[PDB]
């Protein structure tokens, strides 16, 4: 008699049968999170995390949104956190967009008729933009926290040179250096938390993944004239990773009739984990913006 094989487990050895999950189109398990209110939800909102991190870092934002009577949901992107896949590798950047859409489509089956919002940060903001551009008119709104629209220009040249080198030869292990954690936030406690979290991948960026992030930048630029979704865009003026010029370009080139930019003077990249004055404002402004569009 044949027997069922041992249960599929996360990269951290936890059986997926013990966790909320979804299987993507490539047969890979994605770890999922849900924060639902006690009453009937006013809307759904998907939270899209950034490169090397994971959905658990959105706990406080998600609980705020749940307190507005939205049903919040998320998953760890392939290659990240508690989801399957080689760490920080993706066959094509569109895998991330496809998987968001699968999760959104699945949730709308269970909660039909509700508006759906997207919230994304950094790489996750690029994913959110491409998700909305693929389905014009489908999403009620998008909250973008320092989305990847243009990378730091000096850093971008580095990834472009390395890309051309790997694109010409066979160098599967080539990587750039790791992201300098000190540029993430002026809040030193949050920098220390980032450096302490075992679910964060702090290795150097593999050139193959950097190529896919360059693909995201190129695709985002082409998507802007197709973007009509309402959005709120939050950007630090001293962001050394996602250059503020990208935020201004998004405001200029998106066709959305409802678009708002808030600049945080002197703030670094991870605005929802910045100095308390900035983080409190970020939470408050997202609260107001979503409240006004779900009332
Ligand atoms: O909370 C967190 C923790 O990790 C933080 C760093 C990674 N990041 C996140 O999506 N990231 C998206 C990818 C960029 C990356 C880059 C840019 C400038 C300098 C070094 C690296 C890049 C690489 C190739 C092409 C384009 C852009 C870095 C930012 C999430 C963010 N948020």
């Amino acid at each position: 008699m044949p027997e069922e094989s041992s249960p599929r487990r996360t990269p951290q050895s936890i059986p997926y049968q013990d966790l909320p999950h979804l299987v993507n189109a490539d047969g890979q398990y994605l770890f999922c999170r849900y924060w639902a209110p006690t009453g009937t939800p006013k809307a759904l909102i998907f939270v899209s995390h950034g490169a090397g991190e994971h959905s658990g870092r959105y706990e406080e934002l998600a609980r705020m949104l749940m307190g507005l009577d939205l049903l919040v949901f998320a998953h760890d992107h392939v290659g990240h956190g508690q989801s399957e896949g080689e760490r920080m590798v993706v066959s094509d950047f569109h895998v991330f967009v496809r998987d968001v859409l699968q999760h959104v489509d699945s949730m709308q089956k269970d909660y039909p008729g509700l508006p759906v919002f997207l919230l994304g940060h950094s790489m996750g903001g690029a994913i959110a933009i491409l998700t909305a551009a693929e389905r014009p008119g489908h999403f009620a709104g998008m909250v973008l926290i320092s989305p990847l629209v243009l990378a730091n220009p000096e850093s971008a040249t580095t990834f472009k040179v390395l890309a051309a080198k790997v694109l010409n030869s066979v160098l599967p292990n080539l990587s750039s250096g790791p992201i300098d954690s000190s540029v993430l936030s002026r809040n030193k406690t949050e920098v220390d938390i980032y450096n302490s979290d075992p679910l964060i991948c702090r290795a150097g960026l593999k050139v193959c993944f950097g190529i896919q992030l360059l693909n995201a930048v190129s695709r985002v630029e082409r998507a802007l004239p197709k973007l009509t979704v309402p959005f709120l865009l939050l950007q630090g003026s001293a962001d050394r990773l996602c250059d503020s010029k990208g935020a201004y370009l998004l405001m200029e080139l998106a066709k959305s009739q409802d678009k708002t930019l808030k600049i945080y003077e002197g703030a670094y990249h991870v605005l929802h984990k910045e100095l308390p004055e900035v983080t409190n404002s970020v939470f408050h402004e997202i609260n107001m913006w979503v409240s006004q569009r779900t009332a």
